[PDB]
């Protein structure tokens, strides 16, 4: 069965282009426009702008992992994501970067 | 404590980071070349090695990034402050 990746983003073009770079037998990608998890989600990739300020990805996690996409560098923003348990990428984020980051993340986890 | 090795010439970064990590939980040391966690400058990372590591980048290059991720390496791009590094370290090790 393929790993299921939910992208929470309004960047539809990023979604489609990243999806066609991931092998469907290994990864199934779906997109939403508001932060959530799904029962089948192995990984949620969420725009910082759609990620609620108050949520955490806790140490003894039983839900999905979440990787966060940031438009910008800001020190306390970064410190804050890291202490809340989210790793992230800062833009520029190309379909190629996102594909390899998704594969890397799910292979290490 | 977890052993964290920093491979970097950024001595200010080393000391200020180490100072933020509680020495009971983390033991940080420095290395001039390439541990529970290695943080390696891109400029001192081998280049044909794959990951068994967090790589510090001076700047953004799409091809470098793609390459590191496929080789198995996560990265931070500068600016990289001691508070950022201390938190990245704690995150990776938890």
């Amino acid at each position: 069965g393929p790993k299921h990746v939910l992208l929470v983003s309004e960047h539809w073009d990023l979604f489609f282009q990243t999806k066609e770079l991931l092998n469907p037998e290994e990864y199934r990608c779906t997109i939403g426009q508001q932060y959530k998890q799904e029962l089948s989600a192995d990984l949620v990739v969420c725009e910082y702008s759609l990620l609620p300020r108050e949520i955490r990805s806790p140490k003894s996690l039983e839900g999905s992992f979440v990787l966060v996409l940031l438009d910008f560098f800001d020190e306390e923003t970064s410190v804050d994501l890291l202490d809340r348990g989210f790793w992230y990428l800062i833009r520029p984020i190309t379909p190629r970067i996102l594909k390899s980051a998704i594969s890397l993340f799910l292979s290490q986890h």
